[PDB]
DNA sequence: TTTTTTTTTTTTTTTTTTTTTTTTTTTTT
DNA sequence: AAAA
């Protein structure tokens, strides 16, 4: 029967071997059959095929009946004795064998035999490999061409994961679309920054390789954060987006004994966000380069082994407090972006202040669980992604935002404790002073850092190189003992310093050819 | 049935026993059969024989037909009564068992029985033992002789692991080959160093015993590092190369109850690298001698037993910051090599400066996932390896490079704290200097090192010996109490002052004549 | 306070059992 | 038609 069953549904069941070696089945659902919500036109995993057993027992019996009536007909026609005896023996044997198809053990054996024919090599590892296909509640969305196309019929693309958000073409006249656009515009007034943030967030749908970017934006509190940042994750669903933990960035270099189980996250997921923390924290300068770069990343999670994989997911970090970055290498400080929210939300609006408005808690308590709002947001996001693709050819760095890369470099001017310490505690001594050797500078810098920013361990040797790299390079002399000495300085302790764009008409999403 | 089946394909299936005692099957992939990308002409592991199960019922069935008609022929020829009755009984017995080959349990029993016949003793442990054979996407490559031979037909070498890179003969006229050669030449201008690094990197393909070499090379940042370091590992693939963690080189020593997993790596992997992680880490002189020697290394792993394997892998290291190496024995510092980059890459070129170049991000963001570049890079690598084999008889110590082994000894001059301290703080005694008891100099040197390099603990015993090993041996006296007193030493505690080649035309890969 | 973390690794499954047997109708009485 |  296995061959006949393969003839039955060669287009509705696929058998594949998992990592553990247990064969698993996958079936292509069709409309009008018992099923979950929003999986139509998608493959679904399965362990013990029920539809197969039902089809074997019910539909397959019709063919047996056809065989039986064919035997009836050929026995009816006149013939010779020997052929009639042969037909009678064949009929008796076939009737004896007919009832076996309803037996449980026979059906199980048939299934075990048939799982070999249904096998299709290279099916698990090709699942969801194409980054241009997204599973949606009403079918599949392909972003390969412009415009994106919705497929809701038979196809051959092996997609298994999905989101339960139905897609509709971007309609600006939808009331919820209008509400979302107005709220988003009110969240951040700058049009260039608005377009830049929307463009950056649009790339989350893509799951292939992306440019090495880092986005972090900081505010006082009660701002637009955690509203759209959580809304994007809710729209994308758990399958394609995932929340992270800030401990992934604040943790020191754990030993090989520690099985860091959060590194295995982001596998396949194209968007990850760090929720607002509770205190100002300090980066380790590790877990940054490997979390920004598009190269291979690998780590063991828990009671398993080192596994390499590609990490491709847009990152966002929002905190009410401030961050700590301590480095000046051009490798970093170049794949990072910082923004600061200029708006505030409170119950009683302050008149004549455009940078403060009445907060509506209804945006957070509800408006997330409404499917219509999620559908409108998804349409807006796909429209923005199509805009980016048709304008800058998928190059996020190409787009221009004057406010960005200016506030970013302004922040880069901060987070430099060494230069600030030099300006605070070093002055141009004309004469009547010594060379101070070299250890005094690192010692004073260490104690000032402990008593001004935070207490932490320091290495005396490493601080020297930036000391030459600092502005004190001109007053950095050599020594007959082949050491580095300082000059033209006084080391001070207390404060005894005395020792002589535009706006759109009615639509901003329509955008202007030159960056608006 | 099992004997006949063993006669069917005794040249396509091999049964062996793993460590756990479970029998496993291996199948020889041939062209024109279902198979994943790039495993042609190579053995593949298998758990539950599939093609065997199909062959039992499809091709083998015909054989019984050849028997059946034969009986009819003998039944057709006229003979005695008894022989005809014998043939009738034979046919009646045989027809009722003809269909038995389709039963699932019968097939499983036949497979279980034939498991013994197909067994080939000493097959798993002899897999990939030959180091001259590599599995490539279009067959197998043998580096046994010169030129290397690409086998793409039947053979008998038991290889199972492979890389998915198709091999082509080295052609300089390929555009990717020219681009890679130009970029690599630009990465490090020095011809001798370029040839030496290419020669060293060529040995990653070999998997047998290698020379005890540890190459490390530093740079300011945004350099050629992490580009070819990742490129080589990508080209080799996960099977023959893997990434390690710098923790293995900074952890002091893990004690018992250790779930060591990264230590027990490098099973056959001939290439190892460390990306630029941490900020100016420290070495404690452990985990180098066993990580440089060609000796056997033994380790356990999670729910495993402590097993010993021959560690053979070309090791490379690169960082933006400085290392801390503290030892002076001739055994070490002899299996080490140092290099430093001399170029910088940035978005704003400096004209007339040969040591600055416009960096091309495309080299990283892409050019890795393109197979066309990978094939050319592999061809370059194998060509360089064959050049080394024909020139220096496979020995990397005999190759000539003046810049290397000169900058390396220059680095060895650094990382010597005792010499620097001696010619920084202690000078010859002018007058009124005593014996200073014993080990007071190293006692002060402890705090000097803590305030100058880094904080750590010290032991007086070994530190005493290097004082004799230092230049201060001449100014060391014996004492009536049989103690090593220190004479002729000022022991100063202040900073104010002491108290009284060439390049070819256009083909560097041509290697130039023997001096090169 | 930081340091070992202590508990997560180890157990503990797993998964037993159905397999079959019998019958078996027809053949043989 | 009942027993192997
Ligand atoms: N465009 C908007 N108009 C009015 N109210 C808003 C708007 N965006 C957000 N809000 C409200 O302001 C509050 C902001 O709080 P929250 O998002 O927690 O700030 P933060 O994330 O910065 O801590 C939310 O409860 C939300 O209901
Ligand atoms: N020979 C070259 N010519 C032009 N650009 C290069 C060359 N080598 C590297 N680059 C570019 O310069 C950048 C250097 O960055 P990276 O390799 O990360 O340096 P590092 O590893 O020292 O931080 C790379 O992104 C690469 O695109």
């Amino acid at each position: 029967i296995a061959k006949v069953i393969y003839a039955m549904m060669g287009n509705k069941f696929v058998v594949d071997v998992d990592s553990n070696g247990k064969y698993v089945w996958f079936e292509f659902v069709l409309p009008g059959q018992p099923m979950n919500q929003g999986e139509i036109w998608k493959w679904r995993k399965e362990v013990n095929p029920d539809e197969l057993h039902i089809y074997i027992s019910e539909n397959f019996s019709r063919v047996m009946d056809r065989i039986t009536e064919h035997i009836k007909y050929h026995l009816s026609q006149p013939h010779e004795s020997n052929i009639l005896n042969y037909y009678k023996k064949l009929l008796k044997a076939f009737e004896r064998s007919k009832s076996k198809i309803f037996n449980d053990s026979f059906k199980k054996g048939v299934i075990r035999q048939a799982e070999f024919l249904f096998r299709q090599r290279s099916f698990i590892q090709t699942l969801d490999t194409n980054p241009h296909l997204l599973g949606v509640g009403n079918g599949v969305l392909s972003i390969e061409t412009i415009p994106a196309k919705l497929i809701n019929h038979f196809h051959e693309h092996p997609i298994h994961q999905y989101t339960h958000i139905c897609y509709v073409p971007f309609n600006p006249e939808n009331p919820w679309t209008k509400l979302l656009l107005n709220a988003l515009q009110d969240i951040i007034p700058e049009l260039d920054a608005r377009l830049w943030i929307m463009f950056y967030l649009s790339t989350a749908i893509f799951r292939g390789l992306k440019e090495a970017l880092m986005l972090l934006w900081l505010g006082g509190g009660c701002n637009g954060k955690t509203f759209l940042m959580r809304l994007v994750a809710m729209v994308l669903g758990d399958h394609y987006a995932s929340k992270l933990n800030i401990s992934l960035l604040t943790s020191c270099r754990e030993t090989a004994e520690k099985p860091n189980s959060a590194f295995m996250r982001l596998k396949g997921r194209g968007y990850g966000y760090f929720e607002e923390t509770n205190k100002s924290e300090v980066l380790n300068t590790s877990r940054l380069k490997e979390m920004v770069n598009p190269g291979d990343v690998t780590a063991r999670e828990l009671n398993q082994k080192q596994e390499s994989f590609q990490m491709t997911a847009t990152m966002v970090a929002a905190s009410n407090y401030n961050f700590i970055i301590d480095t000046t290498d051009h490798g970093t400080w170049r794949r990072l972006r910082h923004y600061r929210s200029k708006v505030k939300f409170c119950h009683n609006p302050d008149p004549s202040n455009p940078y403060e408005k009445k907060e509506d808690p209804r945006f957070i308590h509800e408006y997330i669980m409404d499917p219509d709002c999620q559908n409108a947001f998804f349409s807006i996001l796909v429209y923005f992604w199509e805009k980016l693709q048709k304008e800058y050819n998928g190059q996020i760095k190409k787009v221009f935002c004057p406010t960005i890369e200016s506030e970013t470099e302004a922040y880069r001017k901060s987070q430099d404790t060494l230069h600030r310490f030099i300006t605070e505690r070093v002055v141009e001594s004309p004469s009547a002073e010594t060379v101070y050797n070299l250890s005094e500078v690192v010692t004073a810098y260490a104690e000032w850092y402990n008593t001004n920013i935070n207490v932490k361990r320091h290495i005396a040797l490493e601080l020297s190189q930036e000391l030459e790299n600092s502005v004190l390079e001109k007053y950095l002399q050599w020594s007959p003992n082949k050491t580095r000495i300082l000059k033209g300085c006084r080391i001070l302790h207390k404060f005894e310093t005395l020792q002589p764009i535009c706006e759109p008409k009615n639509k901003w999403w329509e955008w202007s050819p030159n960056p608006s």
